[PDB]
């Protein structure tokens, strides 16, 4: 398992360099994104690139050959996850199958955001799925990619865990969306991550009936970096090495990143609001990215 696999958009243009980024850094894991539904139960990348001419997923051998390897994650807060669009367990699991598959994966995450979070419903359809993808496809990692807050978890996404457990997932990862807080929380973003990642540990250790240690090798952390979707909060590199060395003294799972994509900064300089291609703060090319490859 790897210690860092940054998020990778497959639906931005140019299609990200896998094998560059694995060349300038010697990071070679990402979390390919995102599979959602397109009116079907059926996966497509952004809800609307098939399977077999995604130009990102396209490198995913090229990328093993030098020894790297992805975990593709459904769902996000574009689009609409497949759970949503497929009526039933058995077809659903179908529709994930179809991903596992297509690119030989062993590792998978489902990013539930938004309207999806609640459908309590559409939750535990997507349970029982994954537990038969778990049980065709023995080993397959998962991980629930969730909101998060400073002070952990919200009860949406501590239920989804809850119902996860019960239908029989094992749950390898609980990974944070550490990001976008609100404009009640305008401190350093790098204390808000470690305190959330904290307040997580205590809360899946219960719902996931872990021991201590085994709750932190669960946890991991994604912030978003430099300007948020909430404009006034940044996280800048300052922020990751401190997430980098709060990972290390716990022995967190990974850590990850929004996203790969904007590593760099913007054609403006710092910009005062978020952007899908670059960071809004000043940097240099794939800053972030050396950042946290420090945490392998």
């Amino acid at each position: 398992t790897a210690r860092y696999a940054p998020y990778v958009d497959t639906s931005l243009y140019p299609a990200y360099d896998l094998l560059a980024t694995a060349d300038a850094t010697g990071v070679k894991e990402f979390n390919l994104a995102f599979i959602t539904s397109g009116g079907s139960c059926a996966p497509l990348w952004g809800g609307v690139t098939d399977l077999a001419n995604d130009k990102v997923a396209a490198q995913i051998g090229a990328l093993r050959a030098k020894g790297g390897d992805v975990r593709v994650s459904f769902g996000g807060a574009a689009g609409h996850e497949l759970a949503l669009n497929c009526s039933s367990s058995s077809a659903l699991a179908a529709a994930y199958g179809k991903v596992v598959d297509q690119y030989k994966l062993t590792k998978v995450d489902f990013d539930i955001e938004g309207a999806a979070l609640p459908d309590t419903a559409a939750n535990t359809r997507r349970a029982q799925a994954i537990a038969q993808l778990q049980r065709s496809h023995p080993g397959l990692n998962v991980s629930f990619t969730l909101p998060v807050m400073p002070e952990g978890l919200t009860q949406p996404g501590v239920d989804l865990l809850a119902d996860a457990k019960r239908n029989g997932v094992r749950v390898d990862a609980v990974n944070i969306m550490a990001m976008d807080y609100g404009p009640a929380y305008s401190a350093d973003m790098g204390t808000y991550a470690v305190q959330a990642a904290t307040a997580t540990q205590a809360q899946i250790k219960g719902v996931l009936g872990l021991s201590d240690a085994a709750a932190w090798k669960a946890v991991a952390v994604t912030p978003m970096i430099g300007v948020n979707d909430v404009s006034s909060e940044i996280f800048t590199v300052d922020d990751a090495t401190q997430l980098v060395d709060f990972a290390k003294s716990k022995g967190i799972g990974w850590l990850s990143m929004w996203s790969s994509t904007r590593d760099k900064q913007c054609a403006a300089g710092a910009v005062n609001h978020a952007d899908a291609t670059c960071s809004s703060i000043l940097q240099q090319p794939l800053a972030f990215t050396k950042a946290f490859a420090a945490y392998k």
